[PDB]
């Protein structure tokens, strides 16, 4: 028998093989099953991925929420992380979201780790390079996610892009019958990037944190003039702010590739401003 | 949807052709059984395929790609066995209707990019002395079964290890596929049939039967205890002139961190020459 599912209304399910049921019974009935992959404590980064995932005609939107143990370092605060079940639950009903997939990391990982997936050696770059097992983490549960709930679509944010990248390569490499959806990053009025995070930022370095994409934005126009120049131009931001430690700020092709002389291609920035660690991105035309 | 004529052997070598058919089998209702072999075809798959084909309302797919990623350097790669004339010969005789016959390029158009990481038991056995080949064996199988997206999945228990680690893959992923053993399949004197059989001279072949004797001889002595089972396959071994164990173990049968507690496997590996031969069968102690 197939678990209940009430239409129009938010139906959570935390065992595994329920949501799985539930939507293999949908997508026989007519509907395309969209999958928003999420650890939780939602914003409205969130948010617009389940905005965009609502908008395809005949959609039922799965938002997944959990934590996942495996893409936390020997040195990432698992226990640390928010959790705010009551409140996620509350936006997405807000939202008209009809399914919420909250799992147990013992349901998720009855036989601990065991068989995992090896990303390619972009996942040894960039974020990779101070988290070297992160993008394991990420591409494990991401398969799984995808194997349980058979999505049409799996939404992934544009703030998290060597992430939808090696997600790409995932779904290529594996042969994986899903589509991926990039959904741009969504940013306070300044300019920072939406992120939790965010909030353990002082007065000062949240003033300094605009430095981030204020020198990718100063970039992206700067680029009519070639490649250095628009790195030299973010440089020249992020060197007016004070206590941001910068730890990359590369220019690589769209699939992260080397950087490219003419025509397409991303610009990425980490930085650290006391403890509290940056990222942020953007699209950029060269010449 | 490419060409598919009903009750002939269709063969398609691109990823997408082969797709795009089992997808629109599976929407009217028939279900896809797959059978990965790296072709050199004999009963022993055939079992498989037979197997498979008694599934009611089943279209069998016979995937038939010998697999570099696997293989160690070492010429191992070039010298597998290629009979792709008899094995499509072989498919048409049992009536199946898919054999899926990619191209390396088709599979592995990036190279070794994103792959599969087997669990501990990987590294054992088989493993031990080649580290890498169940995360090839793991890795095609992923995509084989996303490529063909079959409703059962076949495989001896001739390759027991590797049929352990594909449940491991298909539990661990959460794929929504069953995973079917199908028993081994011997010559009329007990040797498991193998392709590379081909590669034992008379003599060979005739010492050969000390593999299946000494199984089979321990899993009628296991009645006596887990020592009187290996002491007595070790002597049928050890009678035998020119083999060289590798190994000769006990496990438990998920040959996983569990001792050995009733119901066991007992696997062999052996060298005739050059010809390296593997054997195992359920062993029940006490
Ligand atoms: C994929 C997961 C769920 C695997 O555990 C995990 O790695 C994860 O990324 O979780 P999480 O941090 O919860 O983010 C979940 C998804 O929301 C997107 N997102 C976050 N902030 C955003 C913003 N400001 N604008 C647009 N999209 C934004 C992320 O890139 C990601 O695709
Ligand atoms: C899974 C593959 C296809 C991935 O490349 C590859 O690793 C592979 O295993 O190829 P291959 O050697 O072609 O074997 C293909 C399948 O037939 C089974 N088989 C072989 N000899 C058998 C016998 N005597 N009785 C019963 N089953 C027998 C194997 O265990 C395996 O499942």
């Amino acid at each position: 028998a197939i678990p209940a599912f009430h239409p129009g209304e938010l139906n959570v399910y935390s065992a595994p093989g329920d949501v799985a049921d539930v939507s293999r019974a949908l997508r026989l009935t007519g509907r395309r099953v969209m999958l928003v992959p999420t650890m939780g404590a939602l914003h409205e980064g969130h948010l617009a991925l389940v905005r965009a995932a609502k908008r395809v005609p005949g959609s039922v939107v799965v938002v997944s929420i959990f934590v996942n143990p495996m893409q936390f370092g020997a040195g990432g605060d698992l226990d640390a992380y928010p959790r705010t079940p009551d409140d996620d639950l509350a936006q997405l009903r807000a939202e008209g979201v009809e399914i919420a997939f909250t799992p147990t990391t013992a349901a998720m990982y009855p036989d601990g780790l065991r068989t995992t997936v090896q990303p390619g050696p972009l996942a040894a770059e960039l974020e990779g390079g101070p988290r070297p097992t992160h993008f394991a983490g990420v591409l494990t549960v991401v398969l799984k996610l995808l194997q349980i709930v058979r999505p049409d679509r799996v939404f992934f944010g544009e703030k998290d892009y060597q992430q939808l990248v090696l997600i790409r390569q995932l779904v290529a490499d594996f042969n994986l019958d899903v589509a991926v959806v990039g959904v741009p990053t969504v940013r306070e009025a300044d300019g920072l990037a939406m992120s939790s995070r965010n909030r353990y930022l002082d007065p000062a370095q949240r003033a300094a944190a605009v430095a981030l994409s204020a020198a990718l934005t100063a970039a992206a126009h700067a680029a009519t003039a070639g490649a250095q120049a628009a790195l030299d131009a973010a440089r020249a931001v992020l060197d007016a702010a004070p206590g941001v430690a910068v730890d990359y700020l590369e220019l690589r092709d769209i699939g992260l590739g080397p950087m490219p002389l003419n025509g397409s291609g991303r610009l990425l920035v980490a930085a650290r401003l006391g403890t509290t660690r940056l990222l942020d991105n953007i699209a950029i035309e060269i010449g």
